[PDB]
C-alpha cells in the first residue's frame, strides 16, 4: 500500500524504476510542470527588453508547492499564476499564456527525442553493428541440403537491421516540432518588433518557428514521432526474433534468450500505447501519458542492450 | 529523479497513485510475489495430512528480502525456494512448483475480479441508474421541429447503458478461472488420495477445478476477462459521450464536463493495453503488466463516479 | 477495370472468391437485403392470425430490383416498402419496421455463427485432434542435452490447442443473440395477445427473446461474438506457429510450410478488422463490413485445413 | 453465390465497386501480376544494349493465362517464366528475378501514391479550403454567455484542418520508395557498365536508386507510407466530426450528415487495416492486401467529397 519500485503497479516505475529514471524529469506530474514554468518563465526574461535562477533551482519541492497551492483557488486553471507570482519577492506582473503552453509540449517532446530516445537508438544501432561484424561468415537457414529458398550470413542480415534502424534514426529527428506566437498589456513595450521577439523566443527554446501563418499548432507531430519510434521499435522486435531464434538453433549442441523475449515483450507494449496515443483525436489525458509508451521502449532497449553481452 | 506520485512516469502510480492504490497489493513486483508464496505455502499446509502465520504477516519487507536474496544464487529461478527455506527456523522441506505457479496467476486475477473490478462496476452501474431515474422526462435529440430520426428521454436511454453494463457484469464473473494439479518425494505421503488433496486444494483457493484432463491451463481466460472489461469499458465511454454531450447542449442557457473526458481518456488507454495483452501469444512480461490496463479503468471509473455529483 | 476474382481488390472476393463463397448469401449488399425482407416478410405471415413464396424465391434479381427501385424515391429510407408493396399483385398493407430491423441483424449473425463459423471451427478442431494423435511420441524442444526448461510430446501439446479451441467453441454459441418487440394500425387485430405474437415471432426466427424490458437491444453481442472468434483465431495462429516451426526443425534432415504462414497472415487480418468493428461505438458502415473480418478467418481456416494433408 | 457488386462480401468491391475501381489495376490478383511482368519485361528491353508491346497490351486475358498456365507446373514458383517464354513467338531467354520482384512492389506502391492517394487528398484539401472560406465569420462553441473556454470562427478552424492535411500531403510524397540491383549468364553482355545499366534501370521506372550498399530493401517504406495516410485519415475523421457536429447544432432551427458519418466509418477501417499491415513483420499475404486499407480511404474520401455539396 506504500509506493515504491516494489509496490508500483506499472513496471516503468516499478521493476525498471531506474535507468528509465530519466523520464521522471519530463513526463511525470513534475516533468510537465517543470517544463511549463520554464518557457512561461524564459519569456519573462522578456524584461531584458528593458537571471535563470528558478528555471534551474526547481524540484519536487516547488512542484509540491504548486500542487498544494492549487486545490484551494476558485478558478481551477491559472494555479501556476499564483506560484510564479509568489516567488516574486517585481513589476514583472504580466502572465500571458496558451501558445506558451504549446511551446511547453514541444520542448518536452524535443528533449525526450534528443536526450533519451536518440542516445538509446544509437546504443542499439551500435550493438547491432558489432553483433553483425562478429557473426560475419556464420551461415543461416535455407534448408541444410535438398532445399534452399534463400541462403545468407547471420551478420550481413544483421547489417540490414542496423541499416533499417539508421533510416528510422534519420526519420525521427527530421520530424518537425513547430511553434509560434500570435494583451492590452504588452503596450508597456512600444519599442520591440514583436514578430522577432517571438521568432527569437521560440527559436531560443530550440523550437522551429512560426508562420505560414500562426494558427495551427496541429500539435500532432506526436503522431509523426510516435509512428516513427514504433517503426523503429518493430525493426528491433524483428532483431529480437533473430537472436532468440538463432540461439534457438545454437541449442542443437550444448546463454539465456531471456532479454530478447523481454525486449520483445515491452516493445509490443510501447507500440500498443504509443500507437494508441498517436491515433487519439487540450489533450490532458493524452498529455499525461506521453511518457508511458516511451517508458516501455527504454526497457526494451536496456534489455536488448543487455542480451548482446552474450 | 527520486520516485513518488509527483515524479512517477505512468499516471496509475503518479497522479492516481492512490485509490488505484488497491492494485499495489496484487500486480506490483510485491503483489505477484505475495501471491506466489501464498499458494506455494497454503499447500505446505499439506503437512496437515499428518498456522497461516507468514501468508498473512508478509509485506514489502519480505518481498525486499526475496529480492536481495535473489541476484546472488547461481540458478536464477527457485530464489523463492531459499526464502521460504530461510523462514524455516521443519522437515517441511518439500518444494514442488509449476502447476502451483498457475494457481498463483489464477488467484491474483480472481482477486482483482472479485474485490476491485466488480465493486467498481457496481458503483458505476448504480450511479448510472440514478442519473437515469432523475433525468426521466428530460427529452433529447431528434431535430427540434421539421426533422425526427428518433425521439426518446435522456434517462430511458441511460437505463439501457445501465442494462448493457449489467450484462457485462454477469459476463465477467462467469469467466471461468481454472486450475489443476498433475515427485519421487510425495511418497512420504502413502495415506492420501492425491486427486482430492489436489481437488480440495485448488478449490480451497476458490479456484475452479481440475480435469477433463490436467494438461491445458490454456491460461488465457485472460483474453476472456479482458475482452470483457473492455466490452464494459466501451459501454462506459459511450455513457461518457452522453453526459459530455448533453452538457454540451445544456450549455445553450447559462458544470465542468471534465471527468467525462478523462474517464474517456483513461478507458481508451485501458482498452489499448488490455487488448494488447489479451492478444499476445511463462508470459513474464505480459504477467508483469496485468495491472496496468486495469489500473487505467479504475481511473476512468473514479472519474466517471466523480462527474455525476453534478 | 471489369470486376471478377482476377480484378477484385480484397482477397475474400478475389483470390478466395469461392468456398468463402458462402458469405455472399449473408454479408453482401444482397445478403443483408435478403435478410431484412425475410423477417419483415415472415412477420406479415402475421396475416395467419386470420405461403413462404418470395422469402425463398429471392435472388440478385430482386436485390437489383430493390436497388433500381431505390435512388428514385423522395424519402431515402423505406425503399423496401415499395418493393414488397410491388410484389403485392392484398389488404396486407401494414409495413411496421425498426425492432424488425434488429431481428434482421441478429438472424444474419445467427446464421453466420451456426452455419459457417462453427462448421469451420469443428473441421479445424478435428484436424488438430488427428495431427496430435499421430504426433504422439514425437518429442520436442527443451535443449538437446545440457539444458531443459520443459520437455513434452508434439501431439500432447497439440491436444491442448484442440482443447483450447473447444472452449472457444463452447464460448461462441453461448453468446446470446437477443430480440424483442415493443401502430394505430394493429387495432385491425383485436384478437391476439401481442406479447406472444411477439414472443412467438422472435422465437420462430430462432432468436432468443424479449423482455427484462424491451428497450435495449444494446446490439453489441457483436463485440461478444467477435472477441470470441478472435480468441479462437489467436489459438489457431498459435497452432500455425507450431507446425511451421516444427517443420522448421524437420528441415534438419532432407513439405511447404506455406499455408501455415497464410493462415497466420489472414487470421491477423480477421482479428484486425473484427476487433476494429467490435470496438466501434444505425451502424450501417459497421453493418456493411460484418463479413469482412469473418471472410478473413475462413481463408485462414481453409488454409490451415489445407496444410495438414502433409 | 454469383460474384458482383451486389453479392460481393467487402464493400470496396461491392457497394463501392466503382470509382474505387482504379485499385483494380494495381492491387488485385491482376494488378500485382500486371506490375510484376512489366519490370521483369522492361528490363529485357535490356536487349537494347545490342517495343513496349505487351507491357501495354496486357489484361485479365493474360492474367487468366498466367493463372491457368500455373497450377500445372512442378516447381510452384517461376510460373511467370513460362508465360513470358510463351509470348516469345527470341534469344531473349534470360529470366533473372528477385530484386526485380522488389521493384514491382515499389512501383505499385509508387503508382498508388502518385496517381490515386494524392489526387484524392488534393480534392479533399481543396473542398476543405472552400468550406472554410465560406464559413468565415460563422462563430462557434465557447458557451453562449457566462462561459468561454475558447471562441473562434468555423472557417478559420477549418483552415487549420486544410493546413494539417497539407503537411501530411508533403509528408506522403517525401516517403522514399527505394530500389537497387546486385548470373553466369549476363556474361553475354561484356560491353555494359552493369552499375549504370542498373541505376539507369531502377530510375527509368521512376524508383529512387541504389546503394549505400545494395542489400537492404528493408522494404517497409510501407509502414512509412501507411503511418502517413493514417495520419491524414485521422485529420479527415477530425474534419468529419466537425461538420457532423456543426450540422448537429444547425439542427436548432429547421441536410443529411450521412456521408460524414460514412467517411468516418470507412476511415477507421482503412486505418485499422493499414495500421495492421504496417506493423506486421516474401510478405505475400501482406502483399495481397495492400489495397484493402487503401480501398477504404477512397470510400471515405468520395464520401467526404460527397457531403460538402450541402
Amino acid at each position: 500500500m506504500e509506493l515504491s519500485s516494489l509496490t508500483a503497479v506499472s513496471p516503468v516505475d516499478g521493476r525498471y524504476g531506474d535507468k528509465v529514471s530519466a523520464l521522471r524529469g519530463i513526463f511525470s506530474e513534475y516533468g510537465l510542470l517543470k517544463f511549463r514554468v520554464q518557457v512561461e518563465v524564459r519569456w519573462l526574461q522578456k524584461l531584458a527588453a528593458h537571471l535563470d535562477t528558478l528555471v534551474a533551482n526547481f524540484n519536487e519541492e516547488d512542484a509540491a508547492r504548486i500542487k498544494t497551492i492549487e486545490r484551494t483557488t476558485n478558478h481551477d486553471v491559472k494555479a501556476v499564476e499564483y506560484f510564479l507570482k509568489e516567488k516574486v519577492a517585481f513589476i514583472h506582473f504580466a502572465c500571458t499564456s496558451e501558445d506558451i503552453n504549446n511551446l511547453s509540449h514541444a520542448l518536452m517532446l524535443k528533449t525526450a527525442r534528443d536526450e533519451v530516445i536518440l542516445p538509446y537508438w544509437r546504443q542499439v544501432i551500435n550493438a547491432v553493428k558489432d553483433l553483425a561484424t562478429q557473426y560475419r561468415d556464420i551461415p543461416l537457414l535455407s534448408r541444410t541440403h535438398g532445399q534452399p529458398a534463400t541462403p545468407s550470413t547471420l551478420g550481413k542480415e544483421m547489417a540490414n537491421v542496423a541499416y533499417r534502424m539508421e533510416r528510422q534514426f534519420r526519420q525521427l529527428n527530421q520530424v518537425e516540432i513547430l511553434g509560434k506566437i500570435n494583451n492590452a498589456h504588452i503596450a508597456a513595450y512600444p519599442e520591440v518588433d514583436w514578430h522577432q521577439f517571438s521568432e527569437e523566443f521560440v527559436t531560443s527554446l530550440g523550437i522551429q518557428w512560426n508562420p505560414y501563418t500562426t494558427q495551427i499548432e496541429p500539435h500532432d507531430y506526436i503522431a509523426e514521432l510516435f509512428d516513427c519510434i514504433a517503426r523503429f521499435n518493430t525493426i528491433l522486435i524483428d532483431f529480437d526474433r533473430d537472436v532468440w531464434g538463432y540461439i534457438a538453433l545454437n541449442h542443437f549442441k550444448q546463454v539465456n534468450p531471456i532479454d530478447f523475449e523481454n525486449s520483445e515483450g515491452n516493445l509490443g507494449l510501447s507500440n500498443a500505447v504509443l500507437h494508441h496515443l498517436a491515433n487519439k483525436l487540450t489533450d490532458s489525458t493524452v498529455l499525461r501519458n506521453l511518457g508511458v509508451g516511451i517508458g516501455y521502449a527504454l526497457i526494451a532497449y536496456q534489455s536488448t542492450l543487455k542480451g548482446v553481452s552474450k
